């Protein structure tokens, strides 16, 4: 499956793509403002994620740090990034179908649109100014708007037991972005696409 990753932000982002235990394609790359990077994701990929990282520094070997979404200091991500990270999430070729969503469960850093480039389903978007509107207690000093589980580490926010409900903090993400997951047990906003669809992830889709 192809995923065209486009940076429409006025700032550079370092795109990342991983399934948690391995990179997807090269795993990461710098995207200056306006740049497009097309990756190939193996059919059958389950639990894949794409995200942006901001304010990165990498040396010649691809080692360094990002202020948001850092994946163990690597340019080429092999693991998930450090919150806050707006997430484009996907599972492909799952009994003949693809499943996509945007999630704020690990916070928000950069606005994003995640849409198919092929027929048969709609895209999902979280493009509101969540960083600007972020509640004081969730603001990440390193940049971004943290989720409440990251900040407070309680069973209720982290949905440790599976009993959790919505919270004042999850409702903030849900109000700004109704089409993204705001907590672990949120009412799903996952879209079913034909199996083997192709996609485009656009950072800062509106500006």
């Amino acid at each position: 499956a192809t995923f065209e990753i486009v940076n429409r932000c006025s700032y550079t982002v370092w795109a990342a793509a991983s399934k948690g235990d391995a990179a997807l394609d090269a795993g990461g790359r710098q995207l200056n403002s306006g740049e497009s990077w097309t990756i190939n994701v193996e059919p059958g990929t389950n639990g894949g994620k794409i995200w942006a990282r901001t304010d990165c520094y990498f040396d010649d070997s691809g080692s360094g740090i990002c202020k948001t979404g850092d994946c163990g200091g690597l340019l080429r991500c092999k693991r998930f990034g450090r919150p806050p990270t707006t997430l484009a999430e996907f599972s492909l070729n799952q009994y003949g179908k693809d499943y996509i969503d945007i999630s704020n469960i690990k916070g928000f850093n950069v606005p994003m649109d995640f849409s198919p480039t092929t027929r048969g389903c709609r895209g999902v978007r979280c493009a509101a100014d969540i960083v600007g509107q972020c509640p004081a207690k969730l603001k990440a000093p390193g940049g971004g708007c943290n989720d409440a589980c990251t900040v407070f580490q309680t069973s209720e926010y982290c949905c440790t037991t599976g009993k959790c409900g919505p919270t004042e903090y999850s409702r903030f993400f849900k109000r700004l972005c109704p089409d993204a997951f705001s907590y672990v047990l949120d009412k799903p906003t996952t879209v079913t696409c034909p199996g083997s669809s192709n996609y485009r992830v656009t950072f800062c889709p509106t500006a």
